[PDB]
């Protein structure tokens, strides 16, 4: 028994720094629910692991030229990690390169949108170009966009490949600033799970509008041919029966009522 590499995001309340994290040291400057389901599998299925955060900071998309993945799906299919614990969603085009463990949690795309914007769903966003909108720059929901020809997203997804400035961000946090002061002249598009958690936090300007384009799950990854894939899956299986992963959720987004 070797030490696992577990290749993770910062994202909230998924994996955050510890707020002394200066004076820590390895797996403790982190917490979060990933950071707690990652102790729980590891322990079920009997391996020490090292959590290290994504080097290019990205869940992972494959480019149009090169066909390459990138960020953390790149890691395991480059064997520079052994799984993915983090908010991965489970995807087609990501199941044909790597292995996914029953979903551990449920999403779908959502709105964010700056209190006091008039956009109430996707379809508002298609026909109206004052209020620009994208979406996180190397991951599932804009790959949702690309791909769709469904007509209102294939609508949203022809004017987003070409609005100046770019209307996609690095990451999650950037999109949410981008809201916050663009004066309501930015709509983001994020998934549920990460829009509830800002939604019910400080400082409560933000909200999410209509219902989500879609359904699917986040689940934990492994590379092809890996020896903890039915461990893992076991695993996760176990802690659903038990009702661990939405005790685990439900700590996670608690709400103090801040808004
Ligand atoms: N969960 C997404 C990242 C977030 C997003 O695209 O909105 C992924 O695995 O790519
Ligand atoms: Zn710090
Ligand atoms: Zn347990």
């Amino acid at each position: 028994n070797k030490t696992v590499v577990v290749t993770t995001i910062l994202e909230s309340p998924y994996v955050m720094m510890k707020k002394n994290h200066e004076m820590l040291e390895g797996n403790e400057r982190y917490e979060g629910y990933c950071v707690d389901l990652a102790a729980e599998i590891a322990k079920h299925c009997g391996f020490k692991y090292k959590l290290t955060i994504v080097g290019d900071g990205k869940y992972g998309a494959r480019d149009a030229d090169t066909k390459i993945w990138n960020g953390m799906v790149g890691e395991l299919v480059y064997g520079k990690a052994d799984i993915a614990i983090a908010p991965l969603t489970i995807t087609l085009v990501r199941e044909e390169v790597i292995d996914f463990s029953k979903p551990f949690m449920s999403l779908g795309i959502s709105i964010m949108i700056k209190k006091g914007t008039p956009i109430e769903s996707a379809e508002d966003l298609s026909k109206q170009t004052e209020i620009a909108y994208g979406t996180l720059d190397s991951g599932s929901t804009k790959e949702f966009f690309r791909r769709s020809k469904i007509a209102v997203f294939d609508k949203m997804w022809t004017y987003m490949r070409s609005a100046e400035p770019s209307v996609f961000v690095r990451t999650t946090a950037e999109g949410v600033a981008r809201v916050r002061k663009s004066k309501g002249k930015y709509a983001y598009l994020l998934e549920s799970t990460m829009n509830e958690y800002i939604e019910q936090r400080k400082p409560c300007d933000t909200m999410k509008v209509g219902c989500n384009l879609d359904s699917k799950g986040y689940g934990i990854a492994t590379p092809k041919g890996s020896s903890l894939g039915n461990a893992v899956n076991l695993a996760v299986l176990k802690l659903n029966e038990q009702g661990l992963l939405d005790k685990l959720k439900n700590k996670w987004w608690y709400d103090k009522g801040e808004c």
